[PDB]
């Protein structure tokens, strides 16, 4: 009767040569969360999906992915 389901079915040089490098393809998540309850207080709280497809974070002291991230740095 009840029934969920999520599908993802699908110098440098490249001469007739294929390249994916970074990309996230497929993400099924089906979730079911019944009473949920969340109190952050001055923090990161994360609870979903998350896709980061990031290809060059050059640069010193950088940061790519800043996910459930809490930076509290000092002096």
């Amino acid at each position: 009767k009840e029934r969920v389901v999520a599908a993802a079915e699908k110098g440098v040089l490249y001469v007739g040569s294929k390249t994916k490098e970074g990309v996230v393809h497929g993400v099924a998540t089906v979730a079911e969360k019944t009473k949920e309850q969340v109190t952050n207080v001055g923090g990161a709280v994360v609870t979903g999906v998350t896709a980061v497809a990031q290809k060059t974070v050059e640069g010193a002291g950088s940061i790519a992915a800043a996910t459930g991230f809490v930076k509290k740095d000092q002096l």
